[PDB]
């Protein structure tokens, strides 16, 4: 499923992603957008041979298991597969142990590179929230 902007700020809020760790709603959508530019079915294969799945691709050489990744944790204890559905709701319980790990949201290098220090509110302006 691609979500729209607002719609996927709703699903994260409802979640409990608005300030968790600190990091305010607008953060997490903006992480999203250039992870997986909205979409719960992105997939990308990292140099190690590990892959990040879904809409805040999560990386299976901690996060999930998906069966292809030998030196490999999967912290979140579930299927990379699960990263994938429509619903949010396994991304978003992962990504709260991920950004609770010491490096806060620099666990995703797009929202340190493209996020950070921005004006991250932008991203939910206009949304019913
Ligand atoms: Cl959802």
């Amino acid at each position: 499923k691609v979500f729209g902007r607002c719609e996927l700020a709703a699903a994260m809020k409802r979640h409990g992603l608005d300030n968790y760790r600190g990091y305010s709603l607008g953060n997490w959508v903006c992480a999203a957008k250039f992870e997986s530019n909205f979409n719960t079915q992105a997939t990308n294969r990292n140099t190690d041979g590990s892959t990040d799945y879904g809409i805040l691709q999560i990386n299976s050489r901690w996060w999930c298991n998906d069966g292809r990744t030998p030196g490999s944790r999967n912290l979140c204890n579930i299927p990379c597969s699960a990263l994938l559905s429509s619903d949010i709701t396994a991304s978003v319980n992962c990504a709260k142990k991920i950004v609770s790990d010491g490096n806060g949201m620099n666990a995703w290098v797009a929202w340190r590179n493209r996020c950070k220090g921005t004006d991250v509110q932008a991203w939910i302006r206009g949304c019913r929230l």
